[PDB]
């Protein structure tokens, strides 16, 4: 015969020769159509394939594995059911005892697909994360074989998990994980493979694990904060890297060489998160960025990107740094020109540009307070015109406010009126 309906059944009977054909058949057939997925689903193929993984034949193992990976791909339904059928439990119990590269690629690709389903992540970080951190991720970076693709899917998987409050706080504590993700990115940067296969994933996981850091992971900054400069761990361990100048440099490195916006946004992103804290860690981190690793350049360069999601991060980053006095000089010598142009064109007509503005304004206010002259040098007639309206433009409360706020806070000094 051939068809789906029979394949589903082909799965159930004892001859592995017809158990192989089964999943394999529904793997392709049900690759890119979305209707054969409905079928297999409402046909109970989910369950059938879920068991077969226990099977003694690698093929009936590959077959079921893939069939599942594809069956789920982009389908809230099939995902949910894949769990209800006791699969997240079965997929992981296969990675633990497998030497097959293809089986590892499939199971891992499967799991990746599941992690995008915003809710059932919890059982993944609970039961999936470990096997991935151990058998795939760690032994790939050599943080002491694993196929480059298995690591790809795994890091993809963790990239989604690093998205929930729990996953973030579980990896920051899972011994050797960040340590490894860290090697790989660093390794790739030396190999001059800034856009290597899984750098973006890894760079995203780190972006995510750097969210609200001074608020969660304890450090010297928080201590220096209770009884009131820090050294900086000599031997950063896991959670420890996220705030080390070693990583800042590796990020800033990716930033200037990468060709992927996705990656640029992460690099910019993590720096943004590390410097959100309005506390003391934000001041040190800002300094370690703009002063020790002298990174203003690669950041203010992002501001010209032909991608708004990218300019967002840069300016979002520039703004926070501008909050600390120690970076006013340095920022004035290398950021003012580029932020200004980026405040003469951004109308605030996008969900982003309203952000780019709220940031490129806060930035100028913070900076200009310390040295009027910088205003006299970059506030171009146009840049000047293009900001009043903003205060009016009721179509952008956000931009407006910071825009007029940048204006009023622009008459708070004797040397301020000049131009206008």
């Amino acid at each position: 015969g051939l068809t789906i309906p029979k394949a589903v059944q082909y799965l159930s009977s004892q001859d592995e020769k017809y158990q192989a054909i089964g999943a394999y058949y529904i793997q392709h057939t049900c690759f890119q159509d979305e209707s054969a997925k409905q079928q297999v689903y409402q046909l109970g193929g989910i369950c059938k394939l879920v068991d077969l993984l226990r099977s003694p034949n690698q093929n009936v193992q590959q077959a079921a594995a893939g069939a599942l990976r594809n069956l789920v791909f982009r389908s809230t339904t099939n995902k949910l059911e894949t769990r209800r059928q006791n699969g997240i439990r079965e997929a992981v119990s296969l990675l633990r005892r497998t030497g097959n590269a293809e089986i590892q690629k499939q199971l891992t690709g499967l799991l990746w697909n599941l992690s995008s389903t915003d809710e059932l992540k919890e059982e993944l970080i609970a039961d999936a994360l470990p096997v991935l951190a151990d058998r795939v991720i760690i032994p790939f970076s050599g943080w002491c074989v694993v196929d480059p693709e298995v690591f790809f899917n795994a890091t993809g998987c963790l990239r989604n998990l690093s998205s929930a409050d729990a996953g973030r706080q579980t990896m920051r504590n899972y011994s050797g994980l960040i340590d490894s993700l860290m090697a790989y990115v660093q390794n790739c940067v030396a190999a001059s493979r800034c856009d290597d296969k899984s750098v973006e994933n890894c760079m995203c996981v780190l972006h995510n694990l750097s969210y609200r850091l001074d608020a969660e992971v304890p450090t010297r900054y928080r201590q220096l904060e209770y009884n009131a400069l820090p050294e900086e761990e000599t031997n950063p361990k896991g959670s420890g890297w996220l705030y080390h100048s070693d990583a800042i440099r590796t990020y800033l490195n990716l930033m200037g060489k990468s060709k992927k916006d996705a990656t640029l946004e992460a690099c910019a992103g993590a720096l943004q998160n590390l410097t959100a804290s309005k506390g003391l860690m934000s001041s040190g981190m800002s300094q370690l960025i703009g002063l020790k690793e002298k990174g203003l350049p690669q950041i203010a360069r992002l501001l010209q990107s032909g991608n708004s999601d990218v300019v967002r991060s840069g300016a979002s980053l520039l703004s926070n740094m501008s909050r600390h006095p120690l970076l006013h000089r340095v920022m004035g010598n290398q950021v003012f020109p580029e932020v200004t142009r980026l405040l003469t064109s951004h109308t605030g007509n996008t969900s982003n540009s309203e952000d780019i503005l709220s940031s490129a304004c806060y930035t100028v206010r913070n900076l200009m307070a310390s040295q009027p002259q910088l205003a006299k040098q970059y506030f171009s007639s146009s840049m000047l015109n293009n900001i009043i309206n903003l205060c009016r433009s009721s179509a952008s409360p956000k931009a407006a406010e910071a825009a007029r706020l940048l204006l009023s806070d622009m008459w708070s000094s004797k040397e301020l009126q000049g131009v206008l």
